């Protein structure tokens, strides 16, 4: 009943996973390719989640185990460590000292639940490449949100397998609540919903409430979904805000992904899509372009909401972004 040396080591990496720049690829080697279940249950056992919502362990594991195994191995960057990687960011988001005691269990389990299927069975390539090559995926969700749609109706459908069902024992009320907050969450993943989830975190900015102490008042859903969204979605962005190490390992797995749907964009003659391509786009003008366009933006808007608790985050992100600057000619 001890852990093997193995076991150990991926203990003590898990050691870091309150913290921001959590060795995640480290984690991924040291758990057999199992970030998204080792860093899932370290998470559920840490916010005492299995006793709030009565989840039998064994159930969890194999939920989580068969979750990750729908994740695709064969695609760089929307695979299992992405999701473990957006699963530990929201986690810690939802630490942040101006949030503190503002979320009820429900509301947490929703969010790291929504952030755990968030991308699963993403087959490596976009929305609009689905949509034009017809595929099945664009047909089923009338070209709406297509990956989004199906990586919450898959996230959905794993509960129904064996010993699965890791909501078993909630109400009916529990969770017609939860699934209604997860579908709100993983749809506002969605780049195209962006520009409106940061206009909505802008007013909600300038509106800012508190309470006694310094933490955020949301006394209506339509307030506190549009937190939770903003904080997933703020997690899905936080590749430019890790340390470079990190930084830099998303960027590859990003450009392999969005290269390879090049590749394919060529033979099926569509039209190469955004900077995806060596013959032009050039890689560290992109990550700046996004930095300024998207991530900062975003990232400014979520540290003005939380002052100051995402200080040394925007920091690093200016810092990344000047890095990639420097590396123009
Ligand atoms: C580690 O680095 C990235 C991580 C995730 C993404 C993701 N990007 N997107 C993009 C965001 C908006 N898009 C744009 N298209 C053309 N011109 C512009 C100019 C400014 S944004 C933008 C197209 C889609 C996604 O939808 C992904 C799925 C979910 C959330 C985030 C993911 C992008 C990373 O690197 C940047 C990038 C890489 C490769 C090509 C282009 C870009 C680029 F900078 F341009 F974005
Ligand atoms: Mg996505
Ligand atoms: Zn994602």
């Amino acid at each position: 009943g001890v852990k093997t040396e193995q076991e150990d080591v991926l203990a003590k990496e898990l050691e870091d996973v309150n913290k921001w720049g959590l060795h995640v690829f480290r984690i991924a080697e040291l758990s057999g390719n199992r970030p998204l279940t080792v860093i899932m249950h370290t998470i559920f056992q840490e916010r005492d989640l299995l006793k709030t919502f009565k989840i039998p362990v064994d159930t969890l594991i194999t939920y989580l185990m068969t979750l990750e195994d729908h994740y695709h191995a064969d695609v760089a960057y929307h695979n299992n460590i992405h999701a473990a990687d957006v699963v530990q960011s929201t986690h810690v988001l939802l630490s942040t000292p101006a949030l503190e005691a503002v979320f009820t269990d429900l509301e947490i389990l929703a969010a790291i639940f929504a952030s755990a299927i968030h991308d699963v069975d993403h087959p490596g390539v976009s929305n609009q490449f689905l949509i034009n090559t017809n595929s099945e995926l664009a047909l089923m969700y009338n070209d709406s949100s297509v990956l989004e749609n199906h990586h919450l109706a898959v996230g959905f459908k794993l509960l129904q397998e064996e010993n699965c069902d890791i909501f078993q024992n909630l109400t009916k009320k529990q969770r017609q609540s939860l699934r209604k907050m997860v579908i709100d969450i993983v749809l506002a993943t969605d780049m195209s919903k962006h520009m409106n989830l940061l206009a909505d975190l802008k007013t909600m900015v300038e509106t800012k409430k508190v309470t006694s102490s310094g933490v955020l008042l949301l006394d209506n859903y339509s307030d506190r979904i549009q937190v939770l969204q903003n904080m997933v979605h703020c997690a899905d962005l936080s590749n430019p805000t890790k340390p470079l190490q990190l930084y830099r390992q998303w960027t590859d797995r990003i450009m392999e992904e969005f290269f390879r749907q090049g590749d394919r964009e060529r033979e099926r003659g569509m039209e190469i899509s955004p900077m995806c391509d060596k013959h032009n786009a050039s890689v560290e003008k992109s990550q700046v372009g996004f930095i300024d366009y998207i991530v900062h933006p975003l990232w400014e808007t979520w540290a003005d909401l939380v002052h100051p608790d995402a200080q040394d985050i925007l920091d690093t992100l200016e810092d990344n972004r000047e890095w990639y600057q420097s590396t123009i000619p």
